[PDB]
Parts: C-alpha cells; sequence; structure tokens
C-alpha cells in the first residue's frame, strides 16, 4: 500500500488522548449543524481558524473548520471515513495537507490527496472540491521545497480532469528573489501570521465566492 492513503488514526503516544478528541468534537459538529462549507487539514487549515480573518471572510459562509495540527493526508483521509462527513451535505469541502507527509516521496503524498478527493467524491458526491496547493517553507531553499513543488504539480495535473475538483495555488509568492521566507509572513517558516493569512485567505475567499 501507500502508507499516504491507507487511512489511519494518529496513535496517542504521549497520554493525554487530544488527537481523538478534536476528532470527536468534529464528529459532533457534523452531527448538530448544516454547514454550506466545510476545512479539513493540518494546522495551517486549523489555525486559519484561529481568526481574525476566519470570521469576517469565512464565518459567513456556513463554515466549520476540522484542521488539526500535525495530520498527515492518511490521518485526514481515516477522519473523514469515520464520522466527519456524516450527518451534513456541504457544497464545498475544502482541503489542505501532505506538508507533514515526511518519510512519504511526492508521488506518494499525490496519491493521499489524491485518495481524499475520492472518498469525499463518494460520501459528499454533490459536493465541490478544493485542494490548496502545499505552501512552500523553511528559511532558504531545502528538500521540502522542492517535494511539495512536485506534489502541487502532481496534483494539479491529477485534478486538470475534474468538473467539480479544484486546485488552488494560493502562495502569493512566499519564497523571496534570494530564496528566503521573511519571519514576518510564516514565523517559524512553516505556520503563516497575520500577515501570511492574508493573502492565501483572501485567494480562498474568492474562489469559493465564485463556486458558491
Amino acid at each position: 500500500e501507500n502508507p499516504a492513503s491507507k487511512p489511519t488514526p494518529v496513535q496517542d503516544v504521549q497520554g493525554d488522548g487530544r488527537w481523538m478528541s478534536l476528532h470527536h468534537r468534529f464528529v459532533a459538529d457534523s452531527k448538530d449543524k448544516e454547514p454550506e462549507v466545510v476545512f479539513i487539514g493540518d494546522s495551517l487549515v486549523q489555525l486559519m481558524h484561529q481568526s481574525e480573518i476566519w470570521r469576517e471572510l469565512f464565518s459567513p459562509l456556513h463554515a466549520l473548520n476540522f484542521g488539526i495540527g500535525g495530520d498527515s493526508t492518511q490521518h485526514v483521509l481515516w477522519r473523514l471515513e469515520n464520522g466527519e462527513l456524516e450527518h451534513i451535505r456541504p457544497k464545498i469541502v475544502v482541503v489542505w495537507v501532505g506538508t507533514n507527509n515526511h518519510g512519504h516521496t511526492a508521488e506518494q503524498v499525490t496519491g493521499g490527496i489524491k485518495a481524499i478527493v475520492q472518498l469525499v467524491n463518494e460520501r459528499q458526491p454533490q459536493a465541490r472540491v478544493v485542494v490548496l496547493g502545499l505552501l512552500p517553507r523553511g528559511q532558504h531553499p531545502n528538500p521540502l521545497r522542492e517535494k511539495n513543488r512536485r506534489v502541487n504539480e502532481l496534483v494539479r495535473a491529477a485534478l486538470a480532469g475534474h468538473p467539480r475538483a479544484h486546485f488552488l495555488d494560493a502562495d502569493p509568492g512566499f519564497v523571496h528573489s534570494d530564496g528566503t521566507i521573511s519571519h514576518h509572513d510564516m514565523y517559524d517558516y512553516l505556520h503563516l501570521s497575520r500577515l501570511g493569512y492574508t493573502p492565501v485567505c483572501r485567494a480562498l475567499h474568492s474562489l469559493l465566492l465564485r463556486l458558491l
């Protein structure tokens, strides 16, 4: 198997069960709410909710945010199969995962992303699926930049022929001419500051408004 597309939960090796607590909260959310849009993915999705761009741009859309820090594609796949898509009928599902898939080749990660789109197409066939490109990372040029770039190419190629599947590259150009990423945009060269989220969320919001 491709480990990126084999659904599996995160095993708790620390002891406080926080991952499973989050999953259960999201399952409860889906059970009790009627979102038009659901966002699912890793910390880039999760921390988008810690506003203050979420309330102005995405709350009005009737959205649920199921981002979980540290998740790889297989974790998101498992969550979608194990309750987070139940009791809802969203118009759009936004997917943003793959940067945490350490140990998986770019091809494998792409396979994971395609599995997530397929699952969504099966369980929520009426929904359009938006997949965000993986952002660059690291202060200077490094292998993860090339990897994430390659994933984006392969995913873009994969979704090109997909009527209601949309690939969005939300990168406004975080990697500068000198090859650096500014801590003003990504405070730790991975997670986005408020300043970093602005153009990303702006790009997403526009697309969501078209589709909607």
